[PDB]
DNA sequence: CGCTAATCGGTT
DNA sequence: AACCGATTAGCG
């Protein structure tokens, strides 16, 4: 079962992915794709990447 | 093993 | 179409 090689986020993206969240716990479709082009990531990774930090955020509250 | 990226099926 | 919760799985 083929699956997609695992991303390695390199610091500067996880810092304004992580500075995106401190801002909105949700991104419009707009912003999501905003962000996406400005790191040179996909709009499928960064919308992954808010899903799995909102899963996160519930763990550690 | 812990962290977390990616995948699956269900919910809305 | 995006999310959620459960799950699978890469790597330090």
């Amino acid at each position: 079962k083929p699956r997609k090689a695992r991303t390695a986020f390199s610091d500067h993206q996880l810092n304004q992915l992580e500075r995106s969240f401190e801002r909105q716990k949700y991104l419009s479709v707009q912003d999501r794709m905003d962000l996406a082009a400005a790191l040179n990531l996909t709009d499928t990774q960064v919308k992954t990447w808010y899903q799995n930090r909102r899963t996160k955020w519930k763990r550690q509250t």
